């Protein structure tokens, strides 16, 4: 008899794909939580004083500052086990900034050969980056019987910038969840004094990389619990798989369609006709359901790697995890579809959406000339306008009444200065809004109104 | 003759229970008030450099600042009626994290059995919470003639937390407004050293529990007062009681038609008719009313539990008032549809209903795909996407246009740090609000401008 | 021959009353500036660690904070000469809280007679507030040859608050834009200890009344420029008075007409005029036009008062300035529909605005069920439910998309505190944005959007 | 044969202006991000106890501040070399406020004769700039063999202001982008303690200029990349041109048809061609492109000026360019319009525009009443109701949502004082907001849904 649609085990996607990225995201998650609050204490302990909230204003100014901010960094690596909680321990380094058997690393960025004099100029600037490193490594017991990091002169007419490279072993103690031995993490510090302005100010910044691996212990019953995860996304491998022959068989279809609709018998009409409907001839949103599963099983073998192997980076799988989840959570809307009235209500997105992107080219044709005009206007006075990325954020957020009185009172804050460009930003922001409120998105409205107006009919 | 609506004292209700809930909320809001501002105190007293607005970004990094933090709290509790302004009392306790004469505990919570080290891994931690708490209790009078709890020691490579428990009595000095002898409290605070992370930040949080009584005072005319707003709720069950009666007679006249619609002369044609009328036959108006009523009735026997005995949780009942104070309150628009003019404006949310709920499902869905996608991604990077429910969070307020530039932002710090992420939260973000903003919310907009379009028709 | 419309010159008001409003608006704003900054010069100079932010977060929390905050406030009170800038002078006061012949007045308000003790609880507290006030006046020279303001003791069990009551002459120097000899001033400071809650948190608050006179001199030439603004509203009560007398005599013709729609002929379809179409016949813009007038009048005596004797109230006046200008300002719409096209777009609002008004009534229902609901949940947990004017507030902005992800960062924080809570405020906002944005503003939108539809029909 | 489109290379400018401006804009932008660190340095340097955010709010209030930051301010141009970072050098001046070999000048602007005292009113002031001035200019090695800026005295019952004028040349080492030897800066700073008001409040304001040329150097290959960026504004000139050149023929043309619609044979219907249309025949298009090619034009002629010559002031040219960019930019609608299906969706907003700005009129004529209103009774009590600037913003701002929480919140605060006041502002902001939001954009929406509902019948 009349089987049912076992072509319909893409709900089976909808829960597998997204516990694929739950799993993986409540993991992922909780080791971000545990990597930044880290990274929290380094600025607590290795910045001279810090404050809970000044990241991009922390700076130094003055000379004594710099010295005695990089001497309070190293001196707090000193005495790491001595006076900072968490318990961390040294690397006792073998890479690049540090010397064979070295540990803290500060190390200049200065200029090679060189002079800088206003009013008498006499120089030869020959840009590089001799890079003069001081190493220091202390051991953990009290100095048994068997220098110069603090007779240290950093040049800062020549100075580019000055970089505290260390690592700092540690264990990751919310393992007990898992119920047994931890796994095992290793951060990575670079304090960063840049000067690459030359203007005297001097942001201090400190910043962490994490490379997380598994330290010896002989106990029981850990490795159990990694393979479940391990296991679960090869029915991820599974389900993709099927799901990727499954389209292609009814692109088949398509391919064979392609024929049947002048192949009963040819010339329909004539020869040679373009069927532009034709051109939307397969239906398609099966084969952009699919190719996001391509994006999922191209993000699951990108997972296992990150996972199974020392390479450590979550950007292009985790966003394509994420546009394949999202990418299948649209998609339950043409699932939807095979019920007749919901229908109805997804058709006016389909016969609008040509229109709507038709009048949208306009508005962003528009949106980009107040993009460019107000980016150099507003970009000198205005911090909210300072590259066009910045101008594109603030505008097409204060399209929406977001910190627009906040926009508002940088004006005002500059009418002293050049009343030309007060009263100009107050005309252009107006003449901004104005416009995108009460005419653009009333058209968006009208044409959308329009389409259900037309599409019962 | 035709006596008038005496079915319609649900007005009644309108006020008695809006009353009884304002009632009870500006007397449970003024509690608060005194509650809050004592914690706010409690933090300035026991919290060593406590801030008015860092909570959760007031913790602890280095080790002597852990040690100063509980000695800081420990001598401003020993030192409460020298210094502390608001006159406190400790509690003399016999609870269970105090001994039997004991006040001020506080008590570590360390592993039993185990070792930490990175590089030389030899160790065997056995998950417990072994508890060591030290006791102390000053007397009010200066030192009579007729202790280790500064030679203390916490073990920061084993220490989960260390919680100082105390409790104060105290008596609340704004009963001057009930003009007589006052109703008598007791704080439980909690000063909670936080390291379940071990990632060298310790949080230093102070909570409170409050649990009030009335202690002794032989003087006239305060006991009065109380029976008032007692008796007030007896008027609440009272109307509770009649609504209560009045919908079920309703519906017994429902179960009479269901017979009577046939029953008049049977098979009018079979069986045929589709009971979705019967669905619709009862008047739903009556259920409405007694999911009022039973959160009404049930709100008021638990505040009427709470106010008669040691009973002190403000959650359930809170909820049940204001849960069928609002489900009364939405009422007032089904009495007010006897007008018939009105009835016409109410009419076309009951007929586009159906079909805004039936769009608003694949919105949703949509608007799920989303909430995944960006919170993976956008988790490591992103404060505001960190879990499904602030990602939901931000994203449902980010449809509006609150803390846009606030996100976009945070997203151009991240632009040095993997700009492919910075490029697909512009994209992401973009999207999200363009779709959102002209295309959803103009359809549901379309929706109910073409229900009021049809319903006159 | 048909000479113009002479009862056109309600123009005049659109300037008149609008010049009156701006020259007021500009001198009085110039005041407060002044008046403002004075008060951020004294709690600066009185109030010991005062910051530029926190007024309501300012506050003592220990015994010697507020001993410490008093004597440092009397001590720059008696050092102000000294180290204060901008110039002052003491009062040398003759008031009610100052002796005959004392400047600055510290002054306790205390109980009379009462104790306070927790677990022994024998007192008779007998509320009143007896005021003990400690005088002091220091003279200007270094002292001559010709007390226990220090030896003070507050009793901060039996302590209400502590005020520092003093006065300030000062001679403001933005007189110079008059270019004469300046007007002027009198500020009067009262440095309040508040602890009507006995919370152990005692908010510290300084707030100044401001007194303006002319104080002696024999120059010339000042006295003729208050006379052009004191002259200027004698052109206001001209018009005002012309515009009372214009509105009254189109009222007589109501009166008339009234009369006249039986009285050509009488009978003149039985009783079939129902009336309530010539109630709503009469033109209400001549009553706009006087509800606008009466307001000015009523502004401008005032403000003949402040200026001609005795000084001392805003408030009302500058109130109905405002609203006669406003109420002026929105009939120049009803002059504007003498045009015949925008009389097409006004009459749209004209038609739909009882539709909308009789749709807004429901909304605003809800909208109170859920000021009430959510008042009462999250007036404990949350500081944005606390009142029934903030819920509202709070709600009423957040409909618009306004702090919303700031109320919803709140819930988060009271997760572990009370699930129900949390879930019950997810809940609760969502329903309350997602009716409110998609359902209710969609329909006042689809009631004009029908009304604009139907009226041209 | 038919030659192509010639006349369209119109659309060389949409890249030719856009790139004009995006060279400019990103080498402009460059060098204010070096402007403003630097004055962030200065900052740091010259003022006493600055922080990274009080600038409005940082100011003195105590005579010993003023002295301790202006000798402050001054020891810190003294050591300039010694303590501060970046490198930079003392001008050496010749200028207005320094002496003939002088470099810092601190100079007062107080009153020449006169007196002020409360109580005992005899003075006779005169209102005068007397500028006294105090030079300083410390030599670079340390002090060979061969004075009163400390002992110097305020009068700050006397006292306008003091200033600290003091310029310092710079080299911009971001230069090594261009990869030879850099271009030359000059910073003029200016610390201002501005007492305009005589409210023991003094703003210090640290303000520079800034003054760019090239300092000598013989070396080779950094002058012709200069020429590179100034040829391209050749192009712009020779589009320009072209565009301005093409116009005024196609005018002609318009001109000639004025003539040639009547002029085949003139008397078409009597009298009748009527002319009116004719007055409403001529294209804009052309005109569009002439607005924005002159302000191109000029732009680039004062960018020249402004880069090449007596470089000067970055205002007028800056607005020419964006304002010709933007305008330029939406005339690619008009270019997109040439398309059949586009020309619909546009041509609604051409329809709809002149019924739209008809009602927008009414709109902004209540809106004015509404800035009026609120600026003159929350202007006393309220920060963002101040100016009629910064009502007219936060109104503005606050009608899509902008920080209403935030001002309603100021409302609260001004609960205790004049509740008048605080019930006036809820019924003003609600009154202000439900109009603006529920009826006037409901209008706005329903003007252009009628538009096109219209325009396709």
């Amino acid at each position: 008899g009349r089987k049912p649609c076992k072509l319909m085990l893409q709900v089976v996607k909808i829960l597998v794909v997204t516990v694929q990225l739950i799993l993986f995201g409540l993991s992922n998650q909780l080791a971000v939580t545990f990597r930044e609050e880290n990274t929290i204490a380094f600025r607590h302990l290795f910045l001279l004083g810090y404050s809970d909230g000044a990241d991009d204003t922390f700076a130094a100014y003055t000379r004594e500052q710099l010295y005695q901010a990089i001497f309070h960094a190293v001196d707090q690596y000193l005495a790491l086990p001595d006076v900072s909680l968490g318990r961390y321990a040294y690397v006792r380094g073998g890479g690049d900034p540090w010397t064979n058997g070295s540990g803290l690393a500060l190390c200049q960025r200065y200029y090679h050969r060189g002079h800088v004099d206003p009013a008498n100029d006499t120089f030869d600037i020959d840009p590089m980056v001799v890079t003069d490193c001081i190493q220091v490594d202390p051991p953990e017991r009290p100095p048994p019987p068997p220098s110069s990091y603090k007779n240290l002169t950093l040049k800062f007419h020549k100075l580019v910038n000055v970089t505290i490279h260390f690592r700092l072993k540690t264990i990751n103690l919310q393992s007990l969840i898992n119920n047994e031995i931890p796994d095992c993490y290793t951060f990575s510090v670079l304090i960063t004094f840049d000067n690459k302005a030359h203007s005297g100010r001097i942001p201090i910044s400190l910043e962490t990389q994490a490379h997380i691996q598994e330290c010896k212990h002989p106990s029981v019953f850990q490795h159990g619990d990694n393979s479940f995860r391990l296991l679960f996304d090869v029915v991820v491998i599974l389900t993709c798989s099927l799901s990727f022959l499954l389209c292609a068989r009814s692109l088949l279809r398509g391919f064979l369609l392609q024929n049947e609709f002048v192949g009963f018998m040819w010339r329909q009409r004539g020869r040679v006709i373009s069927l532009w409907e034709r051109l939307e001839f397969v239906n398609g949103w099966y084969i952009l359901l699919v190719t996001s599963d391509v994006l999922t099983i191209s993000g699951t073998i990108m997972k296992i790697g990150i996972e199974a192997k020392n390479l450590a980076s979550y950007d292009v799988c985790s966003i394509l995890l994420g546009t394949s989840t999202l990418l299948v959570w649209v998609g339950v809307i043409r699932y939807l579809t095979f019920f007749h009235n919901y229908n109805i209500l997804i058709a006016t997105l389909r016969v609008a959406l040509p229109s709507v992107m038709r009048f949208c080219c306009c508005v962003a044709v528009i949106y980009l000339g107040y993009c460019f005009c107000g980016w150099i206007v507003l970009g000198p006075y205005h911090v909210k306008f300072r590259s066009l990325s910045m101008v594109s954020e603030c505008l097409f957020s204060l399209i929406n009444g977001d910190d627009m009185f906040v926009t508002f009172a940088a004006m005002q804050a500059q009418q002293g200065r050049s009343s030309l460009v007060w009263l100009f930003s107050q005309l252009y922001l107006y003449s901004f809004i104005s416009l995108f409120i009460y005419m653009v998105l009333s058209l968006f409205i009208a044409l959308i109104t329009g389409a259900y107006d037309t599409i019962k009919h």
